[PDB]
């Protein structure tokens, strides 16, 4: 795999967005990698809904948080309709996929990354984006501006996002804390520390959406 990748210059990403208050980021990290992987198999960048994640998952939390690999299973079952279609409310409501037609998109299933492995991350990352998991309760993270982040942190994770590309010493990190956190919405998190959590407990669960 080459030394950086940046899918946002292969544009498979879309533009950076802000969950609120609700606690829906797992919902936004499996939407980025969904985004990512149509993208990637049919060459269209197309925005879908976090709203019918948080909505429809029903092993997620809605607002209280819920699990990426939940969320890609549900697009991997059912499918996902158009963000659009189905936009973003920032509010748990009843799951109204039936009442938007048909689904816009569906994936084929969803895999894990091996966990605390670096190199297993990179592996996925240079493929396709990943949904990740980091410790984003501290202080530093929130208040990032830019740069390599190092920390501190724990390992205590807590924040879904997705990896959009890396590079010799960083994970490229799309959040969804809207444009004017961090690198115009985007955290580049430093690698290669030999931690096998990752840096901020990065490697603790990461998976991606299989379309065939
Ligand atoms: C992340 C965010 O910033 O929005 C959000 O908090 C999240 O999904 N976090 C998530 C998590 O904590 N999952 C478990 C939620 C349990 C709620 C329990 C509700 C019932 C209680 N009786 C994980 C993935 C990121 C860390």
């Amino acid at each position: 795999i080459p030394e950086y990748v940046d899918w946002r210059q292969k544009g498979a990403v879309t533009p950076v967005k802000n969950q609120g208050s609700c606690g829906s980021c797992w919902a936004f990290s499996a939407v980025v990698t969904i985004e990512g992987i149509i993208k990637i198999r049919t060459g269209n960048l197309n925005e879908y809904s976090e709203q019918e994640l948080l909505d429809c998952d029903r092993r997620s939390y809605g607002c209280n948080g819920g699990y990426p690999w939940s969320a890609l299973q549900l697009v991997a079952q059912y499918g996902i309709h158009y963000r659009n279609t189905y936009p973003y409310e920032g509010v748990q409501r009843y799951c109204r996929s039936r009442e938007k037609g048909p689904y816009a998109a569906k994936t084929d299933g969803v895999r894990q990354v091996q966990p605390y492995n670096e190199g297993a991350l990179l592996y996925s990352i240079a493929n396709q984006p990943v949904s990740v998991v980091l410790e984003a309760a501290g202080k530093d993270f929130q208040l990032y501006r830019g740069g390599i982040f190092v920390g501190p942190c724990g390992n205590k994770v807590d924040h879904a996002v997705a990896a959009v590309g890396y590079g010799p010493n960083y994970i490229l990190i799309k959040n969804s804390w809207g444009t004017g956190w961090g690198e115009n919405g985007y955290i580049r998190i430093k690698r290669g520390t030999g931690n096998s959590y990752g840096v901020c407990g990065l490697y603790t669960s990461s998976f991606y959406p299989v379309k065939n």
